[PDB]
C-alpha cells in the first residue's frame, strides 16, 4: 500500500549557450514556459496545480521568489504555491524527489517541480552597507562565486575534477574521447529528432522580431579530437581538465508534472514513468564529482534493483574526469549511459540540470521502450542525488 | 499506524538589529551555532544527521550553498547532506515540514531544519556582464529587491500591508496599540528570562575582542502609545503603517533537530512536540498579509482540531495592520497569541522567522504546560503557511 | 616690446570612435605620442622641454597627473614640471594660451600644450565611504556627469542646444544640412590628404598584433540628407537636435610646442604662426553653445582685428545648433570656417578638442598662405575660448 | 616698472578630518565659502571677479568644472569664467601663480585663485564599457589610485618618503619628534586663536540641524612621543614612516583674491603681501617630497633673495621624513618654519593643501610683522612648488 507516484508528463527548454540566446532571460520565464507545457501536455489545467518547486541556485536580483514568478506567469492561480531550493547541481532533480513527497504524504495532489537557470543573467555584487572607508574592493561574480567556486577549499569545481583525475588516473587522451565521444551522441541525436519531444520552444521577444529557440544551441557539430586535444589545461598547468573536457555554462529550465498513479489514471494520462526511488548523500567536497556513486547505489538498494537491471541511465557530465570515475566504479555499460550525450555537450544549467537530464532519461526510456531507469548528478560542496524511474 | 515525527530539540539565536550585532556575520555562521546548539541539547552527535535543511531569501555572495557551509562548520560530516530553499517569510517554518516529511517517507532519519538570514550582509547587485558602454546603471539592493519588494507589482511589503489595512478597516490607533502591546509583551518576557532557554549566546570574533550576543536587541525597552503616534506613514502619506507598527530588518538563525517518535523514546529525549500537521496556501499578493488565515484553516483541518482546541499561538507580525486583520477574522483569544511578544519587538530575519516563531512556541508550551500550538505566517508574493504542534 | 609667443610645431593624433580605435588606450599614452611629434616636427629635444601643460576633463582612474605620464613617456626629463587642466571643451585651447603665459612672464622657455581625453575610457563611479545602509544607488558615467551634463540645470548638453536652436530660430533642416556639409567637407579633406600633415600615426599595441591609426574613423563616408533626416530628437521629443547634428564621443590628443618668437629665430625654425592673442568669457549656462560669439569678439579686439580681416576660422561645432548661431551673430563668410569640415564630422575628444582644431586651423593656414586666423569653442557651464593666430 | 601682484585677502575653511566634518560636502560648497569669503575680506563684489582659478585633484563625479559650480554659488557672475587645475599636492599654490600671470599678462582685473579638495567624497570607479561577461573585477578607490599611488613605480607616496629617508638617513625617534612638534605646535597656535583669522567657517547644513565649522579638526590635543613611537611602520616592514609621522587623508578649501598692486592702492585695500616670485621644479618621482628644494632656491633666486632673508616659512609636512630632508638642506631656520604647525597635525586636503599653507603664511606674516615669506610643497611623480611673498 506504498505511494506510486508517477510522472505524467515532462519538458524542458533548450539549454542556451553562455550569453547566447537566454542572454538576457530571466530564469523566471524560461521555468513559465516549461511549467505551461507539462500542463499542456499532460491536459491539466493549471488551476488543478498545488505547489511548483523550482531548483534555482543564481537568484540573486531576480526579486522575490522566482519559482513563484514562474508559476504565476504559466497560469498557475494565485491559490497555490511555489517555492525554490538550491542543492546546487542537484537542485533540478531534487525538486523532482520533493514534489514527490508532498504527493506521498497527502500534502498534495498534483506538484510541479524541476530546476531553472540563467547563469548569463547572474549578476556581480559587493557588501556595500557598512562603506569602504578606503582602498580597492571586489565586485564579485555571483555566478563563479556561489555556483562555481567551493566554499570550503577556495578553488572552482574544475580543482575538485582534477583531483578525481589524479585519484583514478585517468589520462588526457581517456577524457578527450569521452568528450568527443558525447557531443557526437549529441549532435547525432539532435539531427535525428531526439530532443525535439522533450523540448518545447522559447520564444525570445524583441524589439526587431520575436526568435524561437528550439535546439540545444552549446552542442559542438563535427567534434573533432583535434580541437579537444589542441586546447591548454584550464585549472592546472600539468593537469588534463579543459573548456572541453569539462561542462560549461548554460541557461535553461526543465520540469515535470507528478501526481499519484491512479490519479493519472484518473485523468487518462499514459505516464513518463514512476518514481521508484531516490537518494542523496555525502562525499568528500574535494572530490565532489564521486557523488553519484552513494548516491545511485542507496537509490538502487531502496529500489530493491541490481546495477546490471538498469536498461538506461542520465549520469551528469560536469567534467569528463568525473563521468568516467562514477562509470568505472559503478561499472554499468557505458553504452546505455548517456545515450543522446551529455552535458559535456549539451550544457550544465546548474539549478536546471537535474531536471533536464531527467527529460532526457523519460523522453529516451519512451522512444526505445526501457523498463528501467536512472539519472544522477554530482553536487559541488561534495553530494550527490539519483532517481530510479521505472516505466507503467 | 502513521509514522509520527517529533521536535525533539530546538534553537535560535538571538535577533540582531540591521547593521547591529551581527552586521559583518554571515549567515551560515548563525547557522551553525543553531545547529550545534539543537545536537547538544537532544544529545544527539553531529555524526548522526542525515541532512540539514535551512531555509534562506537572501544568500547572494555567501558562496556555494550556505546550509552545507552551516551544516559543515557545526561538524556534521561529509558523508551527510544539506540544502537551502525559499518560500519568503515562510522558509524557516517550511523547511521544518520538509523535514518531516524526509522522516514519514523513510529517506531520513534525523534532520536538523529551520533557517536563517544575514540582512545585514546582503549585497548590492547588478548584471554587468553584457556591458554598460555608456549611461548610469542601478547597484540593486539585493534585500530589498529579493526579500522586501513584490515582484508583480513592483511595492514593497508594507504597501501589502496598507491594501490590508483598508480591507479591514483598520485605524492608525488599533494598528499602534498592536505594536506596543508587542513591544510591552517581549521586553517582559526578555526581563522575565523567557527567552533564555530557547536562545544559544553566538560569539562575534572580531579582531578588538570577541562579543557573546545573547539578547534580542531589537527589542525597543519602555515603548508607548505616544511614540508611536509621533511617527509617520512610511509607504502611503495618508497612511497607518509606519516604522513602529512594522517589524524590521533583521539578521538570525534558528532551527530544530527532527526524527520519529519512537526515536526520541530510545535515546531518552524528551521532545519539544510532536508535528500534528502542516499547511501552506496562496492568496493575491496585494493583500499576502492575508496568507495565515486559509493557512492556519487548513493546518487544524488536517490536525482534526477546533480553533478553540489551541492553547498558544505565534501568528508572525510582518505588520500590524496584517496581524490585526489574520486575529480578527480567526477569533483565537488574543491573549494566547505572541505572548512574549512578535516581530514588531523582536525582528524578522525574513528566512529565519518560521523557525524563530517556532522556537517561541515550542519552549512556551513547554513552561506553561500548554498541550496544542500553532505557528503560522504570511508570505510575500501572496502565501501563507502554518503547522499545528502538540506536546508529548 | 610686448613678448611674441609662437607656435614652433603642432600634432595631433586621429581622432578615435567611442569604444573605437582607441577603446582601450589610456589618454596619457595618446598625449606622449603627440609630445613626442611636436618635439620632432620642431627639431627640439626633449630634453628643452620645461613644462607640459594637458587638458583634461576625464582622468578618472587614469593615477596621478596624466600631464606627467605622459611627458614622462615622451622622454622629458624628471626636472621638467607637467600639469593638467580643465575648462571642459575649452581646455585643450586654453592649455596653450595657458603655456604662452608661461613664456611671456618668463618663467619658461618651451611648452609643450594641448590636451588628451579618452572617453571611451571614463570610467563609472559611485561614491562609496560612508556606505549605502540600504536602497539601491547609481553608479555613475563619469563621461556624461563630469563631462555632459550641466551642473546647475542638471540636462545634457543637448538640452542647451535647443536653447540655443529656439532661440535663434534655427529649423531641423538647417541643423541638418550644416551636419551634412560638415561630413561631406570633412571626408573631402581626408581623400585630398588635408589631415595627413596634422596627423601623427599612433601604434595601436595588441597581442595579436600592432594597429597604426593615422585616419580620423569618425567621418562618415557619403553622409546622406536622408539619413539625417531620418533620426529622431535625442533631447526633446518635439525638438530639432540630433546624434546626427551633434557631434560625439570620442578620443584623441593634440598639441603645440611653444616658445618665444625671438628664440624660434635663433634655432631657425618656421612657425606654425605667432599668438596675437586670446580672450575666454562666460555666457549662461542655459544657451553655453553661445560662448565663442563674446571670446571671439574679445579675442580680435585684443588684436586688434576685424571680424573682416580673418582670412581662416575654426569655430567648433559641439552642435549645428549652436555652430550656426556663432555663423549667424560673428556674421564672417561661411566659406572661411571649418573649412576641412568640423567635429560633427571628426569628433569631439573634449579635453583634447581645442587643440584638434587649432591644429586643423594651423596646418590649414600653411597649405593655403592664410595670413590671420582664429579658433574658438563654446565650453559647458556657459563660457567661451578664442585664439588669434597670425602666420610668420 | 615690473608687472606687481599682490594678494589682497585670503581665507581657508577649516581643515576636515577624512570622513569627518566634511564627509558628505562637496568640494565645490567648501569653494564657495571661501571665495564669498576672500571677496567680503577684500571689500570687492563678487561681479567684479573675472575669472575663479581652483586646484583640485579628486573631482571624479561631482559634475562639470566644479571651479565654476563653487564661483556660481558664491554669485560670480556667468560672464566671468572658471576652470580647475591638477599638479598634485601644488595645486592649490600653482593656481595662486597661474592667477597672478592672468593679471600680468593684462587678461584680467581680478582673480579668486586656490584650490580645494573632498578626499572623504572621491568615489570608487571601474571602467566598465566593454563589460565584464566573466569573473571578478576591482572597484578602484580614486583617491589612492589618482590621488596618493605614484604611477611610475607603482607603490604610494609613503614609499617615496621611505626612500627619502633611507638616503637622508632619517631615523625614526627624529621623524617621531618632527610629527609630536608639528601636532604641538599646532595645538598651541589653535587655542591662542592664531587660525581664527585665516579660517572662515563653514556651514554644515544637515536634516537634523546645521553644524558650524571653525575648528582643524584634524590636530591632535596633547599628542604624545609614545603614541608615535608605539606605531607600526605603515609602508615597509622594517621602515620609519608611520601613519603618525605622515600627514593625512583631509578635506578642505581654500583661496586668495588677487590684484595688481595698483588697483589695491585705488581701493585702498591694504594687501596680505606681493608675490615677489615663485617656481615649480621637477625631481626624480622616487624621491618627490624633496620636489621643496630644486623649486626654493630657484624661486629664492628669483627673488634676489638669500635663504637668510627669509623672515617666515610654511614648508609643507606630506610625510616627517620629507619635511626633515627639506629643511637639512635648505638650512632654514628651523624655528621660522611652520610655526604654528604643519599638515601632519592639521591635514593634507591635496588640491587645495597649496593655498592652505599660504593662508597661513599670510596671516602669520602680518600678525608677526614678517616681511618676507616663502611657501613651498613637494607633488607626487617628482615635482616642488615655491612662493615667495613680501608685505607692503
Ligand atoms: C559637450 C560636447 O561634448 O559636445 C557635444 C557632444 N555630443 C554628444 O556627446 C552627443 C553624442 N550622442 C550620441 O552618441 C547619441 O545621440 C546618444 C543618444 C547615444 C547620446 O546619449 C546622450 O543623451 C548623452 C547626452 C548622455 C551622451
Ligand atoms: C604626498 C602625501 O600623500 O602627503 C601625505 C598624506 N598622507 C598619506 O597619503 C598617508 C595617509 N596614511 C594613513 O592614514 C595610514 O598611514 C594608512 C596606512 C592607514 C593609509 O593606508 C595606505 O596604505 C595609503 C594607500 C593611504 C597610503
Amino acid at each position: 500500500s506504498t505511494p506510486s507516484i508517477v510522472i505524467a508528463s515532462a519538458a524542458r527548454t533548450a539549454v542556451g549557450s553562455f550569453n547566447g540566446a537566454f542572454a538576457n532571460t530571466p530564469a523566471h520565464e524560461l521555468g513559465a514556459t516549461v511549467i505551461s507545457a507539462v500542463l499542456e501536455r499532460a491536459g491539466v489545467a493549471a488551476g488543478e496545480v498545488n505547489e511548483v518547486i523550482l531548483g534555482q541556485v543564481l537568484p540573486a536580483g531576480e526579486g522575490q521568489n522566482p519559482a513563484r514568478q514562474a508559476a504565476m506567469k504559466a497560469g498557475v492561480p494565485q491559490e497555490a504555491t511555489a517555492w525554490g531550493m538550491n542543492q546546487l547541481c542537484g537542485s533540478g532533480l531534487r525538486a523532482v524527489a520533493l514534489g514527490m513527497q508532498q504527493i506521498a504524504t497527502g500534502d498534495a495532489s498534483i506538484i510541479v517541480a524541476g530546476g531553472m537557470e540563467s547563469m548569463s543573467m547572474a549578476p556581480h555584487c559587493a557588501h556595500l552597507r557598512g562603506g569602504v572607508k578606503m582602498g580597492d574592493f571586489k565586485m564579485i561574480d555571483t555566478m563563479i562565486k556561489d555556483g562555481l567556486t567551493d566554499a570550503f577549499y577556495g578553488y572552482h569545481m574544475g580543482t575538485t575534477a582534477e583531483n578525481v583525475a589524479k585519484q583514478w588516473q585517468l589520462s588526457r587522451d581517456e577524457q578527450d574521447a569521452f568528450a568527443v565521444a558525447s557531443q557526437n551522441k549529441a549532435e547525432a541525436a539532435q539531427k535525428d529528432g531526439r530532443f525535439k519531444d522533450e523540448i518545447v520552444p522559447f520564444i525570445v521577444k524583441g524589439r526587431k522580431g520575436d526568435i524561437t529557440v528550439d535546439a540545444d544551441e552549446y552542442i559542438r557539430h563535427g567534434a573533432t579530437l583535434d580541437s579537444m586535444a589542441k586546447l591548454r589545461p584550464a585549472f592546472d598547468k600539468e593537469g588534463t581538465v579543459t573548456a572541453g573536457n569539462a561542462s560549461g555554462l548554460n541557461d535553461g529550465a526543465a520540469a515535470a508534472l507528478l501526481m499519484s498513479e491512479a490519479e493519472a489514471s484518473r485523468r487518462g494520462i499514459q505516464p513518463l514513468g514512476r518514481i521508484v526511488s531516490w537518494a542523496t548523500v555525502g562525499v568528500d567536497p574535494k572530490v565532489m564529482g564521486t557523488g553519484p556513486i552513494p548516491a545511485s547505489r542507496k537509490a538502487l538498494e531502496r529500489a530493491g534493483w541490481k546495477i546490471g537491471d538498469l536498461d538506461l541511465v542520465e549520469a551528469n557530465e560536469a567534467f569528463a574526469a568525473q563521468a568516467c570515475a562514477v562509470n568505472k566504479d559503478l561499472g554499468w555499460d557505458p553504452s546505455i549511459v548517456n545515450v543522446n550525450g551529455g552535458a559535456i555537450a549539451i550544457g550544465h544549467p546548474i539549478g536546471a540540470s537535474g531536471a533536464r537530464i531527467l527529460n532526457t532519461l523519460l523522453f529516451e526510456m519512451k522512444r526505445r521502450g526501457a523498463r528501467k531507469g536512472l539519472a544522477t548528478l554530482c553536487i559541488g560542496g561534495g553530494m550527490g542525488v539519483a532517481m530510479c524511474i521505472e516505466s507503467l
